[PDB]
C-alpha cells in the first residue's frame, strides 16, 4: 500500500527546526518560526501561566471530556476579546464559539464546515501570506486564489492592487482577512481602509474569515480588534480563527478558537450544530489545559492584570528590537533604507532578502530566517543583533 | 451563507450529556458516555497524573512547539505498549508514530493521510461499532462498509458470518479492527481467532487499521495487545490507533497517537512525511500537557509502577461491577439470564434492551445509556446498583 508514496516537500516553516536543530555550530541565530523569544533567546512561560496552571493542579478534580466546542467560559471570554464588551453580536445572541487546537484547528474547522455545509468552493488569500492556509483549505477540497496585497517598492500595502484582484471574487466566495499583524508583511489595513473593505465586502457579496493569530502584538487588544469590528458592524455573517498561543506564549498547548456568526440566534445556533458535527469527525473535543490556563486567566481581574502587562511587555521589546536592528544594519555599513521595518506589526517583517541570501545566510552564517525572506524581529535580542546584521550586510 | 443550513441530527453518545446536564432530578443515574467512575460515582484525576503534573509545572521552562509529530519519548513509549519490547518492529525502525489529539485525532489523521496518499475507497467496520467511526472515516472521503461480529442469540463473536462478511472487501481495501474491549459489544477474537485472522488478512491484500482505545482494560496491557502483535508479525504494513484517554483518565487532555508501520524504515520515512503533512494541514502540532503526562509517567519506574496499579484497580472495579451487575438483576426480578456480561471486556456490555426501553429508562427512571442498548459498567457503584437494577426490571 505505501510502496509508491512520494515523499513531502519540507514544511517550509516547521521543517527550519529540524535543521537548526542539527546544526552543531554554536553562534547559530534563530529568525525562523514565529515564537517569541525575550532578551535571553529564550522563550519562558509566562507569569500569568505558571499561577493559572499551579491553581488548576490544586483546584481540578477530573479531566472527564469536555463539550465538542470546549470551555464555556472561554468561548465568552473569546468573543468579549473579539467584539468588545457590550458588542451587539454578543446581546444579541448571534456568535458561537468553538475552542480548537489552535488557530491552525480553527481554520480547518472553518474550512471543513464551509465545505460541507455551504455552496463555498473559493477562498481568497493575501499574496504573500502565511503558507499553510493554501494547505488547510485545498485539505478542506476548497481552492485557494490569491488577491494583491503588498507594494515592495514602497513597502506599502497596495490597495488599489488588492481591490483590483478581488473583483474577481464572486459572490459567495470567502476572502480571508488577517486581523491585524500581517503574515509576513507587518503591514495592514489603516482603520478607513478596513472600513472601504467592510463595505466593499458586504456589496460583493464576500463572506469574511478573519485570522487573528496576534492579537495585541501591532498596539493593544482593543485596538488591534478594530478592523475585526468595523466588519462585524457592517456583516450578517463572518467567521473567526483566532489563537492564543502567541499572546499567551502557550504554542504547544494547542488554543485557538473558531467564531461563527449570523443574522440572529435561531440561524447560528443551527449551522452551529453543523460545526460541531465537523468537529466530533476530526478531533472529537478539544484540550483543556491550555484553555483552561487562558479561561482562568481572563476571568480573575488580578492574572489578568499581570497578564496584559505580560503581552504589553513582548509588544515592546519587538518594537526596541525594530529601532535596534534598523539602526544597527546602518551601523554595519547596509546600503539601504530599512527605516520602513520600524512601522511594520507583529513578530515579522519582510527584510527584502532573497531566496538565496537567505540560503546563504543559513549555510554560511547560522542565521535562520523563511525563504521568502521573512524574519522574526521577535527572536532578535541586543547580545545576538550585532552578529546578525554582520551576516546580513556580508549577503547584500 | 447560513440561512439553509439544516441542522445536524443528535451525536448519540456526546448529546447526552446536555440532556444529562439539564435532567434536574435527584436521583439520575448516568450508564452512557465511556469515562471511568470510581466508587463514588465520580471521575478523579489519577494520583500518577498529578504528581507527573506536579512535576512538569516545576520543571517546564518553554511552551515553544513540538514537532508535528509530537514527543519523541512519547512515540517510543507508545511503540514499546503496542508492540512490546524487542519487537522487530521496534528494531528494523519500521514504525512512526505521530501524537494525537486523542484516538478520535489518530483515526483522522490516518484517513485523511490515507486518502490522500494511497489507492483506498472503503474501510469495513463491525456491526456494531462506535458510531463515530463512520463519521471519521466519511469526513475523509472514503466509504464505509460493515461486517457482520455479533451473534445476539447467544452472545458470542460470529465468527463465521465475520469471515463470509469480508469475503467482499477487495484487496486494498482497510478492515477496522478494535485491539481489546470491543465498543460496544465487549467481545473480543481469542487469540487464535486473532491469528485466523491475520493470515487471513494478508491472503486477501487488507490494510489493518486497529483501533486500540482501552488498552489494560480486557485483562493487561501485554494480554491485551496480543491480537495486534499476531498482525505485527504477519503483515509488512498496518496502521494503530491508540490512545491514552480511558487508561490515564486524560480524556479532556487529547493524548492519542498514531502509528505507521511499512515494510522498511525507507519506506516508512516517506509515506511518514505525508502523514505529517496531513497533520500540518489540520492542526498543526499536537498539544503537550497531557502527552507529556504520558511521557513522563511511562519514562519513570516509580510513576508507572503507581499507574500500573491505577489501571489494575480501575479494570477490577469494572469486573467487581459486572459481577454485581448480574447477580443485582437476578434479585431484583429480571427474568432472563445476563451471565454473559460476566465475560465481556471493557467499560461497556450490551444490556440487550431495546431503543425503546432506553428511552423509558431515561425519561421515567432518569437512568441514562445509549439507545443501543450500551451500558457503561464503569458507571455503576454498589451504592446506584439497587435503583439502577429495579429501573430495568421495570421496563423488560
Ligand atoms: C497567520 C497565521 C495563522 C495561523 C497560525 C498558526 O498558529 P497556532 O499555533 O495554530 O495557533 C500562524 C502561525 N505562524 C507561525 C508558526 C507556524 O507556522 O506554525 C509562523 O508563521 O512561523 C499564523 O502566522
Ligand atoms: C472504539 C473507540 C475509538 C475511539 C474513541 C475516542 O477516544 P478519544 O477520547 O478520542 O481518545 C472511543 C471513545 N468512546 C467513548 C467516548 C466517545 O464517544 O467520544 C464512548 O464510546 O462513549 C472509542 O470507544
Amino acid at each position: 500500500m505505501f510502496e509508491n508514496i512520494t515523499a513531502a516537500p519540507a514544511d517550509p516553516i516547521l521543517g527550519l527546526a529540524d535543521l537548526f536543530r542539527a546544526d552543531e555550530r554554536p553562534g547559530k541565530i534563530n529568525l525562523g518560526i514565529g515564537v517569541y523569544k525575550d532578551e535571553t533567546g529564550k522563550t519562558p512561560v509566562l507569569t500569568s501561566v505558571k499561577k493559572a496552571e499551579q491553581y488548576l493542579l490544586e483546584n481540578e478534580t477530573t479531566k472527564n471530556y469536555l463539550g465538542i466546542d470546549g470551555i464555556p467560559e472561554f468561548g465568552r471570554c473569546t468573543q468579549e476579546l473579539l467584539f468588545g464588551k457590550g458588542s451587539a453580536l454578543i446581546n444579541d445572541k448571534r456568535a458561537r464559539t468553538a475552542q480548537t487546537p489552535g488557530g491552525t484547528g480553527a481554520l480547518r474547522v472553518a474550512a471543513d464546515f464551509l465545505a460541507k455545509n455551504t455552496s463555498v468552493k473559493r477562498v481568497w488569500v493575501s499574496n504573500p501570506s502565511w503558507p499553510n492556509h493554501k494547505s488547510v483549505f485545498n485539505s478542506a477540497g476548497l481552492e485557494v486564489r490569491e488577491y494583491a496585497y503588498y507594494d515592495a517598492e514602497n513597502h506599502t500595502l497596495d490597495f488599489d492592487a488588492l481591490i483590483n484582484s478581488l473583483n474577481e471574487a464572486q459572490a459567495g466566495d470567502v476572502v480571508l482577512f488577517h486581523g491585524c499583524c500581517h503574515n509576513p508583511t507587518g503591514i495592514d489595513p489603516t482603520l478607513e481602509q478596513w472600513q472601504t473593505l467592510a463595505q466593499l465586502s458586504v456589496e460583493k457579496g464576500w463572506l469574511p474569515l478573519f485570522d487573528f493569530a496576534y492579537q495585541g502584538f501591532a498596539r493593544g487588544l482593543e485596538e488591534d480588534a478594530e478592523g475585526l469590528r468595523a466588519f462585524a458592524a457592517m456583516h450578517k455573517e463572518l467567521i473567526v480563527a483566532s489563537s492564543y498561543s502567541a499572546n499567551f506564549g502557550l504554542y504547544n498547548e494547542r488554543v485557538g478558537a473558531c467564531t461563527l456568526v449570523a443574522a440572529d440566534s435561531e440561524t447560528v445556533d443551527r449551522a452551529f450544530s453543523q460545526m460541531k458535527a465537523a468537529i466530533r469527525a476530526n478531533y472529537s473535543n478539544p484540550p483543556a489545559h491550555g484553555a483552561s490556563v487562558v479561561a482562568t486567566i481572563l476571568s480573575n481581574d488580578a492574572l489578568r492584570a499581570i497578564w496584559e502587562q505580560e503581552l504589553t511587555d513582548m509588544r515592546q521589546r519587538i518594537q526596541r528590537m525594530r529601532q535596534l536592528f534598523v539602526n544597527t544594519l546602518q551601523e554595519k555599513g547596509a546600503n539601504r533604507d530599512f527605516s520602513f521595518i520600524i512601522k511594520q506589526n507583529g513578530m515579522f517583517s519582510f527584510s527584502g532578502l532573497t531566496k538565496e541570501q537567505v540560503l546563504r545566510l543559513r549555510e554560511e552564517f547560522g542565521v535562520y530566517a523563511v525563504a521568502s525572506g521573512r524574519v522574526n524581529v521577535a527572536g532578535m535580542t541586543p547580545d545576538n543583533m550585532a552578529p546578525l546584521c554582520e551576516a546580513i550586510v556580508a549577503v547584500l
